[PDB]
């Protein structure tokens, strides 16, 4: 059987039954969530999807005695693997967030579909010519969040109590999403320099994001 | 008669006879929405209407025995079939959303013009090549869209509580306005543990649009 | 005289007299606006300033007898002129705009300062490689408006009552401010369609703005 | 005791022993936030505190008896001074704010780290080339801030009353963050042509900010 099963994984029909089953569980299970679908076609799904995993699971299987060292070495493997691996936890153990992440699964039209898996290739292949910029983009975020957490917080809770919770503001103001009326001006009507920690904070943070752009433009 | 009309559907007069049309027809719409017009300058309007709506169809059907089945295949050609035929469906009957569709007689203005028909080609025409992540750019919706019905939907069910109402709330966090002071805080104050599921959802959404930029420099 | 004055407007000290003043300028009138600084420093600026326009105004005339011709054919010339000329109707004739826009005469930072006029120069020399995408940008705005202006606003004046209005709306849809918490969720609370009516709007108009950046980066 | 000297502060434990300590000190500030920690792990960290410092102190002075005036010009050297002398004013006197900026002393991470360093100086060495229009961006402030002032600083005291908080409201505005929801649409219900005022502002800047990077790309 050592040769029989390889003769069937890299067959046509066997890397187009993976992409067929993906494109109806993304149909079938998006409409899991309907308050309709599911006070009908209720069981319909509840054991299919029961079907769909036993056969993933087979196909990870199938694949591990074809090649396990190249599968184990594989970006996209180790991905279907674990992504697979993920929705194996019953529906009730522990907690929830198991069965959340389950539905990931899907995944996988990147995946089995070849066009997207260059594509996606294309589109991490930046970031190793992004680190410099944010590298130290973080550690002034490191640095720009405390001094929010000891100066302001302790009389603004939610906006500066927690590190974690400056963080959170300053991606916030990073984004610049309600940046001006929804923090810095509220912030000012109690300490009213709080345009001087703020502005020129701005000012340094734009700043890289501009250069970063420009830079995977050059190279 | 075949001969007798290639000289005028295709004469310089022509064009620039419908290019006066659409320009004073055009002008007759904003005009339109004033009450002040309507109840001086109404009669006269409405029988412009009916003398614009008649002269395309007379300059449509000036066209069909010319070019025949050289129309029914030309996509400059089968939009101005619609906006004629949608056009043509009296001043009731159904709904009134056919009646307010009148005014895409004005993106006539691309069709009967070449220098606006330079830019709608070469557009359009980068579509297609940009699927290569959208079919994933969908996915990833869909699947956390799944996950955002039951987490958060019953709870808050303005936002959540049906997979489309999802998806909306969805795109609202990925556009980033008002993904902070709108949504997450005060999907907080129930699941302290609602970042976990956003900021990922977040930050995939801005490698991705981002990504897909990247390569459209490059192409 | 004809050859005196034109050896005294091509000078060095001529030149850097002009520069010396918008900085002066800039600095002097930057504390106009105080409600302290004309409290007591009042009449000193009042008549500082007058002296400044007609040492300007001299300066216009004294370049013009040098060479005429080639002053009304330089971008930097005739802005200096009618920049100038604006601020030469009184202080209280007509209406407070004319007064307004004169500090506008400081705009000459970048005319006689040499630096910022290349750079100027190479600010501007985009935009005719930039037409193809902002023409039919707003004559898709110009379409997107009107039927807003129609089917919305009958029932919602502030936001789609006029066409000026449904502009100012759609630019503000386009900046994406406040643009589902603010126009599209109290839309959809009454026409519960609105977001085919601007989730569309919002997919062809940011694409088109996506391809206008790779442009000036191709070319 | 020159040469004795150059044998430590140069040596290889040397840097390794600046960067245990920055980690460690690091990691009791967002630990010294809180208040279950302070009352039970407080004495231990307070003398950490006094520990820091003092190694530090004994680290800078290491430094001066070997690069002396090689010191006092190098720029990441110059403010490690500024972050033990401002650490070094006492637990109390004058304002708590100098207390608060002894969190610098993780941006000393930046300085005793090569690959840190690196960015440091690519991205503050565009600075200068930038101010070719920042000098001018200023400028179109300066200039319609001081008409943003007696405009609209009268009815509207709160964001134009002073020509620096027009600044102000003139920055955020530029930013795009509630220049309709926020500062527009209600400074319009007294100034119904406060839109000319604005929308140029807002383009100007939108056209500037936009070319400034389209030279970066270039240069």
């Amino acid at each position: 059987m050592y040769l029989r099963i390889t003769n069937i994984v890299e067959s046509s029909f066997f890397t187009k039954f993976i992409i067929y089953l993906i494109v109806l569980n993304g149909i079938t299970m998006g409409l899991e969530t309907s308050k309709t679908f599911m006070q009908s076609f209720g069981v319909y799904t509840t054991l299919f999807n029961q079907i769909v995993i036993t056969i993933f699971t087979i196909e990870i299987i199938l694949r591990i005695y074809v090649h396990r060292i190249s599968f184990f070495k594989d970006p996209w493997s180790l991905f279907d693997f674990f992504v697979v691996a993920i929705s194996l936890v019953p529906t009730s153990s522990g907690f929830e967030i198991l069965r959340v992440l389950r539905v990931l699964r899907l995944f996988r039209l990147v995946t089995a579909v070849p066009q997207m898996r260059k594509i996606v290739s294309a589109l991490i292949s930046v970031i190793p010519g992004m680190l410099s910029v944010i590298a130290l983009m973080t550690l002034f975020f490191y640095i720009f969040a405390i001094m929010a957490t000891q100066l302001f917080g302790e009389r603004f809770p939610e906006w500066f109590g927690t590190l974690g919770e400056s963080f959170y503001t300053l991606f916030q103001v990073m984004t610049l999403e309600s940046w001006s009326m929804g923090i810095v001006r509220p912030l000012m009507e109690v300490y009213p320099y709080a345009w001087v920690f703020f502005i020129p904070f701005i000012f340094v943070v734009t700043f890289v994001m501009i250069n970063l752009v420009v830079a995977i433009i050059v190279d």
